[PDB]
């Protein structure tokens, strides 16, 4: 066996895991989390937190191995506008408080050690921001991460906030539509199995009133019901459509309790 470097060990190892969303039920029904290697998509309409998830996404990606976590970074691409960078310090400061507790309590003086250098300002330091704003941008972006994920190895998780957004008006010619959509999924993929990443993708077309898909392992769609939110797992390996309760809090996204 080999030769392989420590690093590309240590890929393999990232490979198998899967990345917390500081909701227990979310995580239940993802089977442990939003999985690397693979494209997941957070679907719903306006409001119901595709952005906040993504965020705590971001955030939880950089958890530290000594607490169970990834211990990776994050691209986030921003296809919108209207980024609130103070929602993200909430909610790296959250985690932050949550890890400084483990470390505290039930104790290590290897997470003392990991605690002097997981701040609020390391996690959103950990975090790649694009801002894109047209398709064609969107595009020539993808094409150019190859050569970042090189340069930055660190990168399990990539986010594409929103994928429709940017689709969302008419094209002259549709099958350059599909194209062009089918290509970013091959995209994507490529990226998540080459570089042992996570794909993040949110969607505002599939809501809970509702070609493409195909590509995505888990689709999620978030929704309300009465006074409350909730996640459906709409598509996953199991095949079996599973709604549960979430809230968003200051913290980020937690369960109902
Ligand atoms: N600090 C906060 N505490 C609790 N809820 C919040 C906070 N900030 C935003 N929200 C909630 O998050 C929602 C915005 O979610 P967002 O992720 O932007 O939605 P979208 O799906 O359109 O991205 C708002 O409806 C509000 O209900
Ligand atoms: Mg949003």
């Amino acid at each position: 066996s080999g030769p392989v470097t420590i690093l590309d060990l240590l890929k393999d190892e990232r490979s198998q895991l899967s990345i917390v969303t500081f909701s227990e039920q979310l995580d239940q029904i993802l089977g442990g989390g939003v999985p690397l290697t693979k494209i997941t998509e957070i679907c719903g309409a306006p409001g119901v937190g595709k952005t906040q998830l993504s965020m705590q996404l971001s955030v939880d990606v950089q958890i530290p191995k000594c607490f169970g976590g990834v211990e990776g970074q994050a691209i986030y691409i921003d296809t919108e506008g209207s980024f609130i960078v103070d929602r993200v310090v909430d909610i790296a400061t959250a985690t932050v408080q949550h890890c400084q507790h483990i470390a505290s309590i039930e104790n290590n003086a290897e997470q003392a050690d990991s605690m002097q250098s997981l701040t609020m300002e390391s996690i959103l330091e950990g975090i790649h921001y694009f801002r894109c704003h047209d398709y064609v941008q969107l595009l020539a972006l993808v094409h150019t991460l190859p050569d970042f994920l090189k340069q930055h190895p660190q990168i399990c998780l990539i986010v594409v906030d929103s994928i429709a957004f940017p689709f969302r008006h008419h094209f002259e010619d549709y099958a350059l539509r599909t194209r062009l959509l089918n290509g970013l999924a091959q995209s994507f993929i490529k990226l998540a199995v080459d570089f042992k990443l996570a794909v993040l993708l949110t969607n505002q077309m599939t809501t809970k009133i509702s070609s493409w898909g195909h590509s995505s392992t888990i689709r999620l769609i978030l929704y309300w019901q009465e006074k409350s939110r909730y996640a459906l797992l709409y598509k996953s390996p199991s095949h079996k459509q599973i709604s549960v309760p979430f809230q968003i809090t200051t913290a980020g996204i937690r369960d109902v309790c």
